[PDB]
């Protein structure tokens, strides 16, 4: 580079974007707005004489029914339009086969990235651990790294020859190989790694913070990340903001010279940093999250609710409609096909299911035992996304229900295990995702001990060994559930909530919901 010059550099982000292609139903983000969005960055920083780089933090895959069915393909070819240059590989990037994945590499016109995942049997990277760009004089590196929690969550029979490096020393490793041979003038990393507050990582693996303090000072302009899916704004020093809104300042964390950004998830924002460079220092000059036409529900004294604009309206580009079109009219229509009929409502409203037991739960959890032969199960309320109506049910029903990609595990434990753990599950309280629903198990919770504890209405034997069938979230400790993922009799099955339950749903079909209905087995009073 020219010594002196003072160069403009901004870089766009996103994350955890989560099959969002399409617009959702109140006409917010999709990728043809995005794509307009970014065009008129580029051309706004064109102008001026800059450069732009526009960067994933990966979990494409997985989210939105028409986007899963088509394994992510209209959201690669629309990153491809909107000018993506990189992305690490989230862990969602493994839900589908390495084979599903290897075509995504082959839809995407920009490489995905990551240096921490390697073949057991030949120690071997799969993937492309950096990429290198010419951005005016500016030799830029951009790293990528991985979440080993990737292979704690998923599909164990994905990684029997894959392990994870824990990705801050794969970091300090390339980083160090770049600063010797490649020798660029800026590094960055794209991570799917997850913001946690002051490095406070807890039941995660660590994070962006933690490596960015374990880093040398500086060597990374910054680390664009994901997987936490947070908009990363700084309400005080080593605190984001809760319930972040849209359309108002974002300051992004500085760790040890280094910023650490994230833009949310599904296409919400797009994030926006504008760098100064010269002699080898990087200035932040600007930091934004742009929202990408958030809008919030209003109601006018009348009563007439409307959803209104966070900020002024962007334009879906058409030529990204043209490319999205036929996948979104494709998926739509394949996805409404029936699969079976209830003759009555399901109940997953939040107001219910993070309050009371209801037959949503009772059918899930009905699923989920049949298929790994369990005796009882739970699940967090939070995990139930939607209801099912009375009628005929299709494909969206269910993915409205189970939209994650969770995997389904067990675990066989002693009856003096299901003592201790259920005993620590009923203390979660109502009006929080945590809420258990139960399948298969009785008591009266009254003064956080478990009273008259039976499964499926036999007395707890501290003897006898029971099957406990839930989701690969509660059991390796989410919503602060008891671990069950070191326990000697626990399997990841690899099986997906959604397949589990639509299949249930095909061979029980037509379901009777007084079979599913609760009847007060568990109380608190
Ligand atoms: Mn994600
Ligand atoms: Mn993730």
């Amino acid at each position: 580079y020219e010594q002196d010059k003072t160069y403009k550099i901004t870089v766009l982000h996103t994350n955890d974007h989560h099959g969002h292609f399409w617009r959702n139903e109140y006409g917010e983000y999709g990728l043809a707005a995005q794509k307009t969005l970014v065009d008129g960055i580029r051309k706004e920083v064109a102008a001026e004489g800059g450069s732009v780089l526009l960067l994933s933090g990966g979990d494409i895959n997985t989210g939105v029914c028409e986007s899963d069915l088509q394994d992510a393909e209209p959201d690669f070819r629309g990153m491809n339009l909107v000018g993506y240059d990189a992305m690490a590989i989230g862990n969602h990037e493994f839900d589908n086969p390495l084979t599903v994945l290897r075509q995504q590499e082959k839809w995407a016109k920009f490489p995905l990235l990551s240096a921490n995942i390697y073949q057991k049997s030949t120690g071997e990277r799969l993937f492309k651990p950096w990429a290198l760009f010419k951005r005016q004089d500016l030799k830029i590196a951009v790293i990528g790294l991985t979440t080993d929690d990737t292979a704690k969550i998923g599909n164990p029979e994905y990684f029997t020859d894959i392990e994870f490096r824990k990705p801050a020393d794969e970091a300090k490793l390339v980083i160090q190989e770049l600063q010797q041979t490649e020798k660029p003038d800026i590094i960055i990393a794209a991570t799917h790694m997850g913001h946690y507050d002051n490095g406070e990582h807890g039941s995660n693996a660590p994070g962006d913070v933690e490596m960015a303090r374990a880093l040398p000072a500086g060597s990374l302009a910054m680390i664009v990340g994901g997987h936490s899916q947070d908009p990363v704004c700084m309400a005080a020093e080593n605190k984001k903001q809760v319930d972040y809104v849209p359309g108002t300042p974002c300051k992004p964390d500085q760790q040890n010279g280094i910023w650490i950004v994230q833009a949310h998830e599904w296409g919400k924002y797009v994030g926006r940093a504008d760098f100064e460079f010269r002699n080898g220092e990087m200035k932040m000059v600007n930091y934004q999250l742009i929202p990408v036409n958030l809008k919030k529900k209003v109601t006018w004294e009348d009563g007439k609710s409307e959803r209104v604009l966070y900020t002024p309206e962007i334009a879906e580009n058409q030529q990204m409609i043209s490319l999205l079109s036929p996948f979104q009219n494709k998926g739509k229509a394949q996805l409404e096909v029936k699969i079976g009929e209830t003759n009555g409502r399901l109940e997953g409203d939040r107001d219910k299911v993070r309050f009371v037991q209801t037959n949503m739960g009772r059918l899930i959890l009905a699923a989920q035992m049949d298929r790994t032969g369990a005796d009882f199960a739970v699940m967090s309320g939070g995990g139930i996304r939607d209801s099912i109506e009375a009628g005929d049910i299709s494909y969206k029903n269910v993915c409205k229900v189970q939209p994650f990609g969770n995997v389904v595990v067990y675990a066989d434990m002693t009856g003096k295990e299901v003592i201790d753990y259920l005993t620590a599950v009923a203390q979660m309280k109502p009006d929080s995702g945590a809420y258990p629903q139960f399948a298969n198990v009785s008591f009266v919770a009254k003064d956080g001990k478990l009273n008259d504890l039976k499964i499926k209405g036999e007395p707890v034997d501290p003897a006898k060994t029971y099957r406990m069938a839930t989701l690969n979230f509660n059991a390796t400790g989410g919503d602060g559930y008891p671990r069950l993922d070191n326990k000697p009799g626990y399997v990841n099955t690899g099986f997906i909530d959604a397949e589990v339950l639509k299949a249930y749903i095909q061979k029980s079909s037509p379901l009777d919901v007084s079979v599913y209905e609760p009847k007060g087995e568990v109380s608190w009073q």
